[PDB]
Formats: C-alpha cells, sequence, structure tokens
C-alpha cells in the first residue's frame, strides 16, 4: 500500500503511472488514461506539507501533466464538470497556463457558463494569438453568448 | 427546457440541487450505489463556480447540501472501496464544516483502508474523542491500531 513508498518512491511511480497513461492516451483509449492519471495523482494525497524543493518542483511538473491530460480526456468523453476541475486544478498551481485556459473555456463554454468560457478563451487566445482551434471554440462562444442574451 | 447551467438562477440551482441530492438518497437506500454517486455529483455541479455567492439564504441552503453530497458520497466510495475518491470527498465536508465527526470517521476508514496508517488513526482518535460511545468509530480505531502495529513490523 502507500504506505510502503518513501516520497522518492512515490514521485518515481506517479511519473511510471502518468508515462503510462499518456502511452494510453496516444493510443486513443481514453477511458484506461484517465485511470491511470488518477491513479498517479494518487500518490500525492496527504503531501501538502512537502518542503523538498526538487520533491516539490517535480511533484507540481506531474501534477500539472496529469490534470492537463485528464481535462482533455474529459473533454473527450463530454464530461465538462471532471474537465472543469482539472483544468481549474492546472490554474491553482501554474497560473495563466495557457492549455489550461483553453481546455476550462471549452468546458465551460459547453457546460454553460458562457460568460466564465468567454473569459477564459479571451485570455487563452491572448496569450496564444496564432492558434486556429482557440479561435473556433472563441467563435462558438460568442455565438452561444449572443444568442443566449437575446433569449 | 433547461439545457445547460445557463437557463439556472441561483435560486434554482439551489432547488435543483437540493433536489436532485434526494434523488441520490433514494437510490443510496435501494442499495444502487453508483446510480447514488451519479445523483450526489449531478447535485454538486449546480454549485460550480459560484463561489461569489453573498446571498445568506442560498448559501446557507448551498452548505447543507454541500455537506450532505460530500458525505454520502464518501459513504458510497467506502462502500465501493474506492478509497481515494472518498478521502477526497470526506475531505471537502471537512473544509466547510471542520470536525464534523461523520466525516472524520470516513475520512479515517478510506485512509485507513488506503495505507495512510498515522493519518486514519488520527482522524479516528479525534473521532473517538468527540463520541466515545460511537461504537463504529471505536472498532474502526481498533483495526487501524491493529494495522499499524503490523505494518511496523
Amino acid at each position: 500500500s502507500i504506505y510502503d513508498y518513501t516520497d522518492e518512491e512515490k514521485v518515481q511511480s506517479a511519473f511510471d503511472i502518468k508515462e503510462e497513461g499518456n502511452e494510453f492516451f496516444k493510443k486513443n483509449e481514453i477511458n484506461e488514461a484517465i485511470v491511470k492519471y488518477k491513479e498517479a495523482l494518487d500518490f500525492f494525497i496527504h503531501t501538502e506539507e512537502w518542503d523538498d524543493q526538487i520533491l516539490l518542483d517535480k511533484k507540481k511538473n506531474i501534477e500539472i501533466s496529469c490534470n492537463l491530460n485528464l481535462a482533455t480526456c474529459y473533454n473527450k468523453n463530454k464530461d465538462y464538470p471532471k474537465a472543469i476541475d482539472h483544468a481549474s486544478k492546472v490554474l491553482k498551481i501554474d497560473k495563466n497556463n495557457v492549455k489550461a485556459l483553453y481546455k476550462l473555456g471549452v468546458a465551460n463554454m459547453y457546460f454553460g457558463f458562457l460568460e466564465e468560457a468567454k473569459e477564459n478563451l479571451y485570455k487563452a487566445a491572448s496569450l496564444n494569438p496564432n492558434n486556429l482551434d482557440i479561435r473556433n471554440s472563441y467563435e462558438l462562444c460568442v455565438n452561444k453568448l449572443k444568442e443566449a442574451r437575446k433569449k
């Protein structure tokens, strides 16, 4: 069980399991990637008191990766509440992460948080102005907002 | 027709969350745990992005529904032996209602079975201290101490 792992071993395991999730992700095996990313993150339960610089940095990197990929997975599965949760977790540890703002915007938009989504997408577009996929989502958000406001 | 979260007023978010929570409770009593989990999560989804609410009446109702849904989810996940999810939900209750005894207990159980033994001992010792004649808490505390003594060998 988790009892048997040193802090260093927890970070190594989370990294290995995240890589396993990446492999499922690349093969379009989304449900299995989700399981692996959550398994990786479970190694960091009750680690808020860590103070080792290196463990903290590795933890941050792994948590960003796992939560970003979860957000993508959940958008693919059309589970917008879960995508919102995981994208938001990225932003808590890496403010203005462009990928997370984008995924959050898309999930917010499809769930119906239209004003929130337009803020997210505006921010992502303004940090990454030469991305057409952001523009397409931003277009849809504006259309939805216009239509909802005239209704 | 409600097609997205856009279509709900704050009052309606509270009402729907309460109603959906009750649907969860109905599944729970029928031992339809997976079905109950879905409903409790749907209830909580009504409160996404409501941090800046300031209507005290709605806040108080939201708080009660959030405590109930998260407590019930912790129970569901302990039943399904999904201990990380139970840890998450019991911990959410505690963020809202510090030293909620039921949440401390459910957090202790989930910690214990997942292997967070020292953590579990603290949760359960605290819970037993608050409710010293509760046998459910006592038995879980004894199991925790048994596990921890074994683990240390």
